[PDB]
């Protein structure tokens, strides 16, 4: 049985307050075949998926993947490292962006 | 012996022909346990699950959650009545929407 | 051979003038393999296939698909009836909608 | 005679990873009457053929043609070198393009 990871647990996708998003993921495990639950008001947020480099510069000017429903489900198929923020102008910036590690050695 | 329940069957999810996803659901007997499969090309449909008000009036607008995948493996691992509509305009109307009954 | 149905022909995809896009649609033969090819100002339509019932109320609040590049090419990988339409507020009502017969058993 | 040449293999059309599609079309012979299949997740992207000019400077403003089914079939009945690359915002400038050259 996989298991759907809600991101922020309670909190949810925020940028109300500062959330330590890198610590609540080490605080969880990711395998393939798990997925990721995002959580917001679609009015103010947005989940984009970018590399590595656009995630460490808050670059959401060209995500590879985006997502916009308030309660997205976002599926982990393969191992690696995935990245999202959300893409609204500063608040990637503010802390809301997320690494996922998934399946390491 | 977990089993993989595809929505539609090889039609799919879609809205391309009317197609009876409540007869389907009844050709089908779901275990807790099971998975659900939706099948459908992502650029045009997605797959919310919605509580059983919303499902009714095909209200999309709070979704306890959102799939777009356009293959969406989805668990079954609790009894009980479940809703999943697609939030597309008026495509729910069309009756792009199925109702789950686990155990 | 698979071919590429230009809708519209030199006329393309428009509304300035009428245009008989069912007498276009009877002047070519669509067979499974082909495509079709909407080229216009995609600041000004849309392609939006839909159902025959939508079709012929002119019906665009929802739309099975949509295209909005000013250069379409749409599959036609399967027999039946597929329709078109723009979708922009009174085009469709106008004439810009086209019906495709994709490998019918008569004429 | 022909072949159907799968656009980056199994990688298919995508900006996930780089991915060096000049030099899998080098691993590739195209010759009149072949085929390019790009495979890619359409909800996220596009094929677009544009001219050299446009290719270059990863222009999608105007293309001759797009694609967007997710599981394009294009064929290939002129020989000559052709443009392709994917309009969405900033892929093609990530690499997401690929020159064909025919016969
Ligand atoms: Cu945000
Ligand atoms: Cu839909
Ligand atoms: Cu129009
Ligand atoms: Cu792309």
């Amino acid at each position: 049985m996989a298991t759907v990871h809600k991101v922020g647990d309670s909190t949810g996708w925020t940028t109300l307050v500062p959330y330590d998003y890198a610590k609540w993921a080490s605080s969880n495990k990711f395998h393939v075949g798990d997925s990721l639950l995002f959580n917001y008001n679609n009015k103010f947020h947005n989940v984009l998926q970018v590399d590595q480099e656009q995630f460490k510069s808050c670059n959401s000017s060209s995500p590879a993947a985006s997502y916009t429903s308030g309660a997205d489900s976002i599926p982990l198929k393969r191992p690696g490292t995935f990245y999202f923020l959300c893409g609204i102008p500063g608040h990637c910036q503010l802390g809301q962006k997320v690494e996922i590690k998934v399946d390491p050695g």
